[PDB]
């Protein structure tokens, strides 16, 4: 039972979906010219993954730009470096990751929009697992995760209700690996796994003034097919959330988001602070 590799990979993919959310949220904010954006997203939950409880923690720094590329078009490109962990009985794991995120949002005048999202990242999972009495196995595995996203949104309003919904496809290719350091060390084969995710969501923006807005978010998210990262060697979550963009003046804006995702046997706190500069 090397469930620790499946689980850490799963924990990374799950974090990656929120990283993509953040870049896609960055498509909405834009007014005038071109923004440059620096962000920290922290993550923190527990997760029973088929009999095994674990604890994920995660930190991601991102730098990004977004800009009106057209009278009705917005584009964003973000670069993200992540460090996350995953714990279990007997074993824990640290994931390093480097990811590029890209998004385009086309508006149909004021009635709604479509978004395309894409991401390519690499990851490295370092596992150590107690295998005995002061005996550990160390194991190192690389993978690639790609995401593709299509969302449509309408924009009904006294402040603003946007409804938003679509799909995200996660393609994970993970390399073969082998553990050093133990006589009951384990090897595992490469793994390709593609998962469609359905997404649906509500954003209630209320502007406070000319220089600040607060939003509430409620959302739904569910794998539409299998998401098995068990190497050879599906529940709906509700997410509720809060936010606030503020214009500090002289080009600078700030950003605060907090979010909780839940299903049976899953719970994750996601937070986010961003500082921004509009040229
Ligand atoms: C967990 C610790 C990590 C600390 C590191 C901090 C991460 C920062 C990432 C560094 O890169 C920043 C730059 O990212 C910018 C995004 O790329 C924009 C590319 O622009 C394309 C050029 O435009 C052509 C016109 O279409």
């Amino acid at each position: 039972a090397a469930t620790v590799y499946a689980d850490s990979t799963a924990a990374h993919a799950d974090m990656q979906g929120r990283r993509l959310k953040a870049v896609s949220d960055g498509l909405d904010h834009n007014g005038t010219g071109l923004r440059v954006i620096a962000q920290t997203q922290q993550d923190g939950g527990t997760w029973e993954q088929g009999g095994v409880e674990g604890k994920m923690r995660g930190s991601t720094q991102t730098v990004g730009i977004a800009a009106k590329t057209g009278e009705n078009t917005t584009a964003a490109a973000t670069l993200g470096m992540g460090r996350s962990t995953w714990s279990e009985n007997s074993a824990n794991a640290k994931t390093d990751s480097i990811s590029l995120f890209a998004g385009i949002r086309h508006d149909a005048g004021d009635i709604g929009y479509l978004k395309g999202l894409f991401s390519y990242g690499r990851y490295k999972n370092s596992i150590s697992r107690s295998t005995g009495a002061d005996e550990h196995a160390e194991g190192s595995v690389n993978g690639t995760l790609m995401q593709l996203g299509a969302l449509g949104g309408v924009n009904v309003p006294t402040g603003d209700l946007t409804v938003e919904g679509g799909l995200r496809y996660d393609l994970l290719k993970q390399d073969a690996f082998a553990e050093k350091g133990s006589a009951l060390g384990w090897s595992g084969n490469s793994l390709t796994e593609g998962t469609l995710v359905g997404l649906a969501g509500l954003k209630l923006s209320q502007p406070l003034s000319d220089k600040a807005v607060l939003f509430a978010t409620a959302g739904v998210e569910r794998d539409l097919n299998g998401r098995d990262y068990t190497v050879t060697g599906p529940h709906t979550r509700l997410v509720a959330g809060l936010g606030a963009d503020v214009e500090f003046g002289n080009g600078w804006n700030g950003l605060a988001r907090y979010s909780y995702a839940g299903s049976k046997q899953y719970g994750n706190h996601s937070g986010r602070v961003g500082v921004g500069y509009r040229f």
